[PDB]
């Protein structure tokens, strides 16, 4: 059924290569923001932040948090959510990426700036959606 946002989905032991993680939401009408953040304690390994609305556009932001700190962001401008609108987001794990699809096509690769996997064993998931499914698995 339905779950509630925000969601923090564990992961136990950290992520590591071959491990496929699939959330399943609508996105809300009038969206502002979705955000995906990879914890590994306090810190932010990775944070994947559709916005819909800067400055009028639609845009990706990706970025890590150190203690307290947010580096260099990367964005993406391709961005294929639409408001009001079922999605697929799949987040795999490889060895020197992140690599996020959604609704089967490549968006972006997050080369990993936090380096110890292991100790990236939370996911948090918020912002403007109704949450469906999220879970994981190893390919
Ligand atoms: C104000 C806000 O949105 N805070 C949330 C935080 O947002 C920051 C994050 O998206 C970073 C990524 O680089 O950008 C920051 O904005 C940048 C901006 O992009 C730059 O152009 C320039 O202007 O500098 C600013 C500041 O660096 C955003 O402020 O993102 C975190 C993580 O998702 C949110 O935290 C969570 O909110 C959830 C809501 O339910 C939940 O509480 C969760 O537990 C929180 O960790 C901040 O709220
Ligand atoms: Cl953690
Ligand atoms: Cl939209
Ligand atoms: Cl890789
Ligand atoms: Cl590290």
């Amino acid at each position: 059924g339905p779950l509630i946002v925000p969601y923090n989905l564990p992961l136990p032991g950290g992520v590591v290569p071959r491990m496929l993680i699939t959330i399943l939401g609508t996105v809300k009408p009038n969206a502002n923001r979705i955000a995906l953040d990879f914890q590994r304690g306090n810190d932010v390994a990775f944070h994947f932040n559709p916005r819909f609305n800067e400055n009028n556009r639609r845009v990706i932001v990706c970025n890590t948090k150190l203690d307290n700190n947010w580096g260099r962001e990367e964005r993406q401008s391709v961005f294929p959510f639409e408001s009001g609108k079922p999605f697929k987001i799949q987040v795999l794990v490889e060895p020197d990426h992140f690599k996020v699809a959604v609704n089967d096509a490549h968006l972006l690769q997050y080369n990993h700036r936090v380096k110890k996997l292991n100790e990236i064993s939370k996911l948090g998931i918020s912002g403007d959606i109704d949450l469906t499914s999220a879970s994981y698995t190893m390919i």
